[PDB]
C-alpha cells in the first residue's frame, strides 16, 4: 500500500485512469479539428486558434487528473488514445455542434465518475471534481451553445467568415 | 406635519409613490429582457449588456425619486412591483420597440406627473422633474428609436449578429 | 430539450425560479429599510448606507441564480416581487433583527433548494450553491448576530447615534 | 431705459431688492450664531465652524442676487440689515431648530419671488430661481431636519459634545 493512501478504493482509482484517456482523446479531437480549418480549402483562423486553445485545456484537465492520482497515492496506468473519429469536420457549424456532443460526453462521464467517488465516500475526491471539471463543463457547454446559435444565425459564407472574426477572439 | 414639509401637497407626495413602483416596474422588464438574451437559443451578448445596464439606470430612477420623497418630507409608500408582461423578447428588434413602448409610457407618466406639481404651484418640484427626468426620456427615445431604424435595416441573421457587435458598446 | 440541457431536472429548474424571486424580495426590504434611515425623523447615515449595500448584494444573488438557470438550459420565470410587509422599520436595533430573520429565512429556502439538488444528483448544482451562498449566508447571519447584540449593548439615544458611526463603515 | 432691459419688470427688480435684503439678515443672523458657540461658556467648535460656512453661503447668496440685478439692467437699492432677532442661542438643538425657521422663511419668500416672476412671464428669472436657489434650499432644509432629530437622538450634555465633533465636520 502507497505511502498517501487513505480513504482511496481501487474502483476510484481506476475510473480515474479511464478518465484521463478521456480527456487525451477529446485533446487530440480537438487538435484535429484546429488543423482541420487550418487547411488551404476551409482555411478560418479564428476556428483554428480556437480549436487550438481548447485542446490544449483538455491536455490540462489529463494533466491534473495524472497529479491527482498521484497526489492520492494511485498509479497511473495509460492506453492507447484513439484516434477522432472523423478526418474532416465540416463547416464552423459542424465542429461546433460537434464539440457540444463531445464536451456532453466527458461531461457525463466526470458525473459518472462523481458517483462512484460518492458511494465510496470520497469526500475530497468528489469535491476535487466539482471544483476542477463539473464547474468548468458547465461553463464551455453554455459558450459553445451560445456559438452554435450564433453560426445558424449568421448562416453560411459571409456569415461563417464574420463570426470568426468577431466572435472568436 | 413632517420637518422639512414646504409647499409639498399630499398629490404630489402620492404621484411620486406612484412614479415610484413604474420605475422599478420599468427595470424589472430590462432585467427580464437581458436575461433573455442570454439564453443559449438567443446569446446575443450586446442585447444582453444594453438591457442590464438600462434596468440598472431604472433602478437609479427609482431610488432618487424615494431620495426626493423623503427630502420633502413626504413618506415612501411602496408596492409590489408587477412582473413583466412578456417572458420572451422575439427578436433584437421585437425587444427594441417594447423598450420604445415602455419608455414612452414612462415619459407619459412623468409629463402627467408634471402636471401635478404645476396646477399646484410646485416650483422646485417641476424644475427637478425637466432636469433629472424630462431631459433624460427625450434622450433615449431618440436613441431608441434610431437602433429601431437601424434593426430594420440590417435585417435579421448576420444583420442582428453584426448590429449587435457594431452598434451595441 | 435546450441544447446544453444535462443532468438538470425541472424541479430543480423551478426551484431556481422560485429562488430567484425571494432574492429579489429581500433586495426590495432592504432598499426599503435603507430609505427608512433616511427620512429626516429617522436620518441614520449609517444604516442608510449600509441597507443601501445589502439591497445591491441581493439583487446580485438574484441575477447569479437568473445567470446560472441560463448556463444549465433551464428557463427564468419571474413574478411579482411582493412589497415588503412593513412601511417602517422602528429602531436600527428593529430593523436588525428584522434582517436578521429575513436572511435566516433566505438561508433556510438555499437549504431546502440544496435539498431538492441532492436527492436528484445535481452534483455540479450542489456545489454551486455552497460555494456561491450557503457560505456568504453563514458569514452574513454572523455579522447581523454581532450587530444586534452591539445595538443591545449601546442602548437607546446616543448608544445608537454612536453605532451608526463607529460600527457601520 | 437701462441697455440689457428686457422683459424685465419693476415688481420683479423691487422683489430682487428685497431678497438681497433677506440673505444678508440670514447671513448676518449665521454669523452671531456662529461666535455664539465660541463663547468660552458655550465653546463648540464644530457648531461655530458649521454657522460661519453657513453665513458665507447666504453672503454668497446675496451677491449672486446683487449680480443678476446687474446683469438684467435692474438698479441695487440697499437697506439697513437688521440685527438678529437674538443675543444667544440656547443650545446646539435650539440654535438648529432656529436655522430650520430662518430658512423655510428664506424659502418662502424666494417661492414668493417666484410667483413675481410667474405672473410678469420672466421665463429666465424663473429658471434662475430654480436652479441657483430653490433646489438648494430644498437639500439645505432637509440637512437641517436631520441635524435637530439627531440633536434629539443624542440628548444634552456628552450627547452634543459627540454631535459637535462627530456630524459637523
Ligand atoms: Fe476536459
Ligand atoms: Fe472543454
Ligand atoms: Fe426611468
Ligand atoms: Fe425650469
Ligand atoms: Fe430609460
Ligand atoms: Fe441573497
Ligand atoms: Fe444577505
Ligand atoms: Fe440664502
Ligand atoms: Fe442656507
Amino acid at each position: 500500500e502507497s505511502q498517501p493512501r487513505q480513504n482511496f478504493k481501487v474502483e476510484t482509482e481506476a475510473g480515474i485512469n479511464r478518465q484521463i484517456n478521456l480527456e487525451l482523446y477529446a485533446c487530440y479531437c480537438y487538435q484535429s479539428m484546429s488543423f482541420y480549418f487550418d487547411r488551404d480549402d476551409v482555411a478560418l483562423p479564428g476556428f483554428t486558434k480556437y480549436f487550438k486553445e481548447k485542446s490544449d485545456e483538455e491536455r490540462e484537465h489529463a494533466e491534473k487528473f495524472m497529479k491527482y492520482q498521484n497526489k492520492r497515492g494511485g498509479r497511473i496506468v495509460l492506453q492507447d488514445v484513439k484516434k477522432p473519429d472523423r478526418d474532416e469536420w465540416g463547416t464552423g457549424l459542424d465542429a461546433m455542434q460537434a464539440s457540444l456532443s463531445l464536451e456532453k460526453n466527458v461531461n457525463q462521464a466526470l458525473l459518472d465518475l462523481h458517483t462512484v467517488g460518492d458511494k465510496e465516500g470520497d469526500k475530497q475526491f468528489m469535491d476535487f471534481l466539482e471544483s476542477d471539471y463539473l464547474e468548468e463543463q458547465v461553463e464551455d457547454i453554455k459558450k459553445i451553445s451560445d456559438h452554435i446559435t450564433n453560426l445558424k444565425r449568421v448562416g453560411s459564407g459571409l456569415g461563417e467568415y464574420m463570426f470568426d472574426k468577431k466572435s472568436l477572439d
